[PDB]
């Protein structure tokens, strides 16, 4: 069943992880362009309707600011609005992350972002609203001169800030995320959830059938 994704850039490309994780599945995407919540809700609902018209069986909102920054209740209400607009099962990358952390038994979660501290602050408020425990946070600041090596280093530093954590949430970074995740899990013995990959994992479960991801991309993809 075709999975539709709402994406931040105007180009509306399927995020690059889908071809790595699920190369045999049909994905389409629609791009929004760019507390301006009024315009956000309306474009989200509009683009969900578009993906429905294009033949999506499920729709996921796939962007970071969009799914997390306005809180858990907002995330939940916008999901309902999309479902009412469209008549399809709808979800968001924030939900996918929550579903992923929960599947992996991660209550106490360290946060790692390539970007700035504010990314971690906002994800952490969302997660606490949903009754997870944010623990240590590290960021890099903001270009793709960051290698897998430094994505791995970042997560390890976030974790060492609170070695009692159950798992790690990695956000931003980007292309090299799916390479870092298994190294980090190997070195720490703790799972790592990353936003975009969790979005794909979650949207694939929502759609049904039991498609599995290609191997080598982390403990999450072993979760049904």
């Amino acid at each position: 069943p075709t999975i539709g994704m709402i994406v931040p850039p105007a180009a509306g490309l399927v995020p690059a992880d889908g071809a790595r994780l699920y190369p045999d599945l049909p994905f389409i995407a629609s791009g929004l362009g760019l507390e301006g919540y009024d315009a956000v809700i309306e474009s989200v609902v509009d683009h969900a309707r578009r993906l429905q018209k294009q033949g999506a069986a499920v729709v996921s909102l796939m962007g970071t600011s969009l799914s997390f920054y306005r809180g858990a209740a907002f995330n939940a209400a916008l999901t309902v609005a999309m479902r009412e607009a469209t008549g399809l099962p709808c979800t968001t990358m924030s939900t996918a992350v929550l579903n992923g952390l929960r599947a992996l038994g991660v209550r106490r979660v360290a946060l790692a972002t390539a970007y700035i501290d504010d990314v971690n602050e906002r994800l952490a408020a969302f997660l606490a609203e949903e009754s997870l425990v944010p623990t240590g946070c590290r960021s890099l600041g903001i270009m793709a001169r960051v290698d897998t090596a430094t994505l791995v280093d970042l997560c390890v530093r976030a974790f060492e800030a609170a070695p009692d954590s159950d798992g790690i949430l990695l956000s931003c970074g980007g292309l090299l995320t799916l390479d870092a995740i298994p190294e980090v899990e190997r070195r720490l013995g703790v799972p790592v959830v990353s936003s975009s990959p969790a979005g794909f994992w979650d949207a694939v479960r929502l759609a049904g059938g039991g498609a599995k991801a290609r191997p080598g991309y982390g403990r999450l993809f072993d979760e049904s």
